[PDB]
């Protein structure tokens, strides 16, 4: 052992004193206590040591610094901080969705069709789409909404049976391209 003893004696004086020592008075303090001429390089040790002391520039020092003892060790260098308390994901529970944005153009007729398609693994067949519309939402509404196969093709995959455009089926297409 050697450098560990130099380390431990500077924390010993500074801890015993509690009130730190000015860097200019440190060398004669060291000479008095440990009977040795402090080399100038040990000042550089004092500047870098995280476990022995802290160099401080109190406002009254002006042109020199105080060596406080190691009580200020390990301030925010835990290297385990992400798991010391591991807080929940959001900024706070009141902010569970930091993101913001708006939905797509989906008027009530599109919404009726889109949910209605969602209710059936069978899809809705060309006649069953009107029947299920009127039954489920308890409405009797314009043929402009329930016979306009094109608007239904905006909300649904429309595909045919018995021939091209001979009989029709609807499956969900549920357009929601909006990301913001």
């Amino acid at each position: 052992g050697h450098m560990d003893e130099v380390q431990n004696r500077i924390k010993e004086i500074l801890d015993k004193h509690n009130n730190g020592i000015w860097i200019s008075k440190l060398p004669h303090f060291y000479k008095e206590f440990y009977k040795e001429d402090l080399n100038q390089g040990v000042l550089q040790q004092f500047e870098h040591w995280p476990h022995i002391c802290t160099v401080e520039k109190p406002c009254g020092g002006g042109q020199d610094s105080l060596l406080y003892p190691a009580r200020r060790e390990q301030p925010l260098k835990s290297d385990q901080d992400p798991e010391k308390e591991l807080p929940p994901p959001p900024p706070a529970p009141k902010q569970e969705v930091p993101s913001q944005g708006s939905p797509a153009v989906m008027p009530d007729v599109k919404e009726k069709v889109a949910e209605l398609l969602g209710k059936y693994s069978s899809g809705l067949w060309a006649s069953a789409l009107p029947k299920a519309f009127e039954d489920m939402y308890k409405v009797k509404f314009p043929e402009d909404a329930l016979k306009n196969l094109a608007s239904l093709s905006d909300v649904c995959t429309i595909n045919y049976i018995s021939g091209n455009t001979q009989k029709a089926i609807l499956y969900a297409k549920l357009p929601l391209p909006t990301d913001k």
